């Protein structure tokens, strides 16, 4: 038993789910790594094609969990499934998931994502099975359909598209983009950066692959898609599938003249989805934005669009010294405008007040039915106004449950070109 | 072994070797992280005390470039003699100063540690009565306050002996405001202090029953019942809160005290436990403007400020709370600066902490830091500490939590 307390409400929750955790957190009895971005390299199967004694135990554990979930365990179909997975590994060194197991696995990987404040939605996830894909052209078709379904004319819907699992490690499917939709970044001759500085390296790869850059501040990047280990290929997402929101402010009429915009669909495409020892290296997933992601991090991080100085000037703030809080003051106005703009255009978005409140309710739900909820305080607390949200005052336990979403190397560090 | 921490804004990478010197638990295990748990959870024997004392004396003599010296070996022998004959020992004044400074240096939740080596240590180990403690604390407040040019200080009372004769300051800080629950369920003053205010009233304090009554000192010497004392009002420096642009702000009637002075923690040096050790620095603005004023369970002023600001309070997505929070914190900094009372804003403070952290990795091999506490409670990611990976571990000497004394004290009168 482990208790967590909320210091605002004095609610105490009791955690037993942590007894099912599989991987190391990175912490020990003597050192806490809770603010390390990648604290652990502990993996459930070695790098390349596992032996039978390595894969089968992980498969059995997942199948046991799935059949437990549906009030079976030991049933006819469970034992036959075990035997089927046994023969499949014996004869191919891997196995294939049933459609139901795949959906269960994807939803539970989201459910287990301790860094995600959005998980009250976890069981309402649309799963697109793309395991029949064979070429980068087919990957583009599956991704276009995902983007169109998920955008839904602004009434955003959570979705995941799952490409063929890893086999030997030389035939990986990868989306090289970090998100399906991001803006290019360009190193300028004088030394500054145009567009998104985070994407300068990826933009250079695209240009080096023949992309013709319009060289603006908000150029939607092409897709760079890799199927079955082959060299990646460039595709332009049809712009009518890319919903964008011009940013304006409900009081500052000059705000629109800053020429800011963002895209509506946050779609992570560089993570790995691990189910029963199987590794799905291409599994783009998408939901909808919390405003602080755009307003605080994308726009105001020093190494991103870094717009605080420009907004503060227009606001006529005292920028001589930090103690005028001119940065904090512009920061609020920017986040007001982001929310106001998405809402004006009827594009789904949630503010950090509503999102964090939903997550406290999700925590309570999970402790009641599941006996726990893994949660990473460092990621869950929003990057502005921390303590006036309820999650700031909520103790959380962090542990690693499977199925899960994991980080993986960027493909340009590992891909041997042809 | 080595551990690396990266800053994701600057890509600077630092290498921690100092974590190898910890030997106290964090509360985390290899499969669970408890990094957001507030408190992750009676006197040492001779055998327990020997190695704790040795480790501390060894690190003192190493710090002063005399490890292995004749003075080092004789001090070790002398300490062992005391433990053997008295079951405890006494620190030299130099060791006490060194221990107190390093407890601060090791405080993983404190963002102000760039200042750690400039700490004025008042030795109060000869004190025997609550009247004596009051005198020592008055002198601490006056020295630390310094007419608004604040100076860090700590006053250290006699160490624990058998656990039945503890010195304790029952206040959680030296200066705080009273809280009174009303019959209708409202609270007047600071709701955090309702319980301690009740104890004071029960002990004979006559409260003014206003919004900002400075509480009396409740002081316990040698395990006796605690005794009430009024800090002389001319030693309690306060700042009335006004705003540089909203002339109505002063009409909220807000004020705060200038000296933050924690008095309920325990200072452990070489196995010795100093249960009464009040220490003081100066404020970071968000402590007052964000937590004291805008926590829902504290003075909770967001509503009244936003109303006078004429904000739309119907929807959360108007971010009226966020907008009013910023203005309150502007007022707090402007007020202190105008009255020439030392204060630091969260931007300046976090920037200095990054510089201190880098220096500590260079000269010491690391810097234990609690990201959950170091990142300020507003505007988190526009400060540099948000982007800084940190390792948290427990080094000694250290400041430790201890039970509230009213939960363990057994009373003697009537
Ligand atoms: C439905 C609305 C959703 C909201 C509002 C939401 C909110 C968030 C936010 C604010 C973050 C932090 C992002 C960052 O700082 O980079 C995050 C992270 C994450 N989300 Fe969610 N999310 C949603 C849906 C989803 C879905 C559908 C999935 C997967 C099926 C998912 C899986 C994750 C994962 C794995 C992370 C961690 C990313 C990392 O470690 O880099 N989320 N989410
Ligand atoms: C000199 C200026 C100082 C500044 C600006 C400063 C800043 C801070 C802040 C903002 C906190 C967090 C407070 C909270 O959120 O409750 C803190 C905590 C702390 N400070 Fe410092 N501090 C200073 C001096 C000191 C000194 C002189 C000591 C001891 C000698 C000290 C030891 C601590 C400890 C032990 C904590 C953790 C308290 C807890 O866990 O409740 N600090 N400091
Ligand atoms: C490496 N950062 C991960 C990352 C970066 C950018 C956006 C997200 C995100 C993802 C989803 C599904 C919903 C949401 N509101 N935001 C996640
Ligand atoms: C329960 N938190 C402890 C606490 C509560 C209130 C204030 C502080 C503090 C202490 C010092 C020395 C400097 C500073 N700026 N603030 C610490
Ligand atoms: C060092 C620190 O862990 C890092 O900056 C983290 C802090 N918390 C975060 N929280 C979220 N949601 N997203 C992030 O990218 C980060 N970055
Ligand atoms: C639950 C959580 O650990 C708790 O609210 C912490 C968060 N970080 C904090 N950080 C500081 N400086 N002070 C605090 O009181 C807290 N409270
Ligand atoms: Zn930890």
């Amino acid at each position: 038993f482990l208790k967590v307390k909320n210091w605002e409400t004095e609610v105490v929750l009791t955690d037993t789910l942590h007894l099912k955790s599989t991987l190391e957190t990175g912490c020990t009895e003597y050192i806490c790594m809770g603010s390390i971005m990648h604290p652990s390299q502990h993996a459930r199967r070695p790098e390349d094609v596992a032996t039978k004694d390595q894969l089968f135990p992980l498969a059995k554990e997942f199948i046991d969990q799935y059949y437990s979930s549906i009030k079976r365990f030991g049933s006819k179909a469970h034992m036959e499934r075990l035997e089927e997975v046994n023969k499949e590994i014996d004869t191919t060194s891997t196995y294939q998931l049933k459609d139901t197991e795949l959906i269960y696995g994807a939803k539970h990987a989201w459910r287990n994502a301790s860094r995600c404040v959005g998980r009250i939605q976890w069981s309402k996830l649309q799963v697109f099975d793309a395991r029949d894909c064979t070429t980068a052209h087919g990957m583009f078709n599956y991704i276009c359909n995902h983007v169109k379904y998920a955008t839904n004319k602004g009434n955003l819907r959570s979705a995941i598209t799952i490409f063929p699992q890893r086999t030997d490690g030389k035939h990986d499917f990868r989306v090289w983009n970090s998100q399906l939709i991001r803006y290019a970044g360009y190193k300028q001759p004088d030394g500054s950066t145009l567009g998104d500085p985070a994407n300068v390296q990826f933009t250079e790869i695209c240009i080096q692959q023949g992309w013709k850059p319009p060289r603006g501040r908000f150029d939607v990047l092409p897709l760079l898609l890799q199927a079955n280990g082959n060299d990646p290929e460039l595709f332009q997402i049809p712009p009518e599938l890319v919903l964008e929101v011009p940013i304006r402010h409900p009081k500052f009429e000059w705000f629109k003249d800053l020429g800011l915009k963002w895209y509506g669909l946050p779609a992570v495409s560089n993570m790995l989805l691990e189910i029963g020892g199987l590794e799905f290296s291409a599994c783009p997933f998408s939901g909808w934005y919390m405003g602080t992601e755009i307003g605080v991090r994308d726009y105001c991080d020093n190494s991103r669009y870094n717009i605080l100085e420009e907004v503060a000037k227009k606001m006529n703030l005292d920028m001589r010294k930090t103690s005028s809080l001119w940065k904090d003051q512009a920061l609020v106005e920017i986040n007001i405008a982001v929310l106001y703009s998405f809402q004006s255009d009827k594009v789904t978005i949630v503010d950090h007040h509503s999102a964090t409140e939903s997550f406290i309710k999700h925590m309570e739900n999970e402790y009641r039915c599941r006996g726990g909820c893994p949660a990473d305080w460092v990621w869950i607390v929003p990057p502005m106004s921390g303590s006036i949200t309820p999650v700031f005052h909520q103790e959380m336990l962090n542990y690693r449950l499977t199925p899960s979403f994991e980080y993986q190397p960027d493909p340009w560090n590992t891909h041997v070109w042809k």
